[PDB]
């Protein structure tokens, strides 16, 4: 792309990488994904005409060269680096909340459109300086595992948008305690350390459970840990909303337009946050 000046590189995923850039002609700001079929292209072209105040805009598609770009929407600061940013004294409450409802909001609109993210994380949540956070690098049909939900680590081949739900709960959680609720390093110790927090799961919580691909027999059995010790600074409005987020089946996990409902959100509010840019 002559058309741009790449200003700095700010970010890297398994689909490509994405740089800061100024479209030399316009002198518009913009995110460029540099991502490296036809079932691509197209399955992109739907996510172009998927606009909402919480996701960010896909503004070009350009397929060139063996090579395809995406032109996105530039925003401030992912969730990441506002986290980090705040550990000291941890992002208010009521960002949080503003935050985990506008983002359910999001997917609440990609799911009713049948659009799946499938890897949400800290870094791909960006906020604005006006109090605004949307849904970045949607994920298509060293990566971080903390966020996977374990219908996907016990070999899932058919993703459903509870897997989204997921992710967020574990999101949730981490701005909440200012630590990651599962980090795990590997496939395993991820899987077992959601197991140690939440309980081995078996037939009576999750029905199929034992059945599924990557399901040993064998697993450690772990009895459930208690919400209070899990995000302790969270009340119990908000420990019983992430409760049904991380529920371990998928079909009893909380569908983001019903979360949006529940009694946690009775006084959102939208605060702008302090960004340091
Ligand atoms: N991937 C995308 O679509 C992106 S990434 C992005 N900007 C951005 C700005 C600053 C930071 S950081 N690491 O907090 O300084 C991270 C990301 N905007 C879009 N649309």
């Amino acid at each position: 792309m002559e058309n741009f000046q790449k200003v700095e590189k700010i970010g890297e995923g398994t689909y490509g990488v994405v740089y800061k850039a100024r479209n030399k002609l316009t002198g518009e700001v913009v995110a460029l994904k540099k991502i490296r079929p036809s079932t691509a292209i197209r399955e992109i072209s739907l996510l172009k005409e998927l606009n909402h105040p919480n996701i960010v805009k896909l503004l070009d598609v350009i397929h060139t060269e063996n090579k395809l770009y995406l032109v996105f929407e530039f925003l401030h600061q992912d969730l990441k680096k506002f986290m980090d940013a705040s550990a000291l004294t941890g992002i208010p409450l009521p960002l949080i909340k503003s935050y985990l409802f506008q983002l359910l909001q999001g997917l609440a609109f990609c799911h009713s459109h049948r659009v799946l993210h499938r890897d949400l994380k800290p870094q791909n949540l960006l906020i604005n300086t006006e109090g605004a956070i949307k849904l970045a690098d949607f994920g298509l049909a060293v990566v971080t595992l903390w966020y996977r939900a374990p219908e996907i680590l016990l070999g899932c081949k058919y993703y459903s948008t509870a897997v989204d739900i997921w992710s967020l709960g574990c999101i949730f959680a981490e701005m909440v305690t200012r630590r990651a609720l599962f980090p795990g390093d590997s496939e395993i110790d991820q899987l077992f350390r959601i197991f140690r927090t939440l309980g081995t799961p078996d037939e009576v919580v999750w029905p199929g459970v034992t059945s599924m691909p990557d399901y040993k027999p064998s697993f450690p059995k772990w009895a459930r840990q208690d919400f209070s010790k899990v995000v302790p600074p969270l009340d119990e409005d908000g420990r019983s909303l992430l409760s049904q987020m991380l529920h371990y089946d998928p079909n009893k996990r909380i569908s983001a337009k019903a979360a949006l409902a529940h009694p946690f959100f009775q006084d959102v509010t939208k605060p702008v946050p302090h960004l340091r840019l």
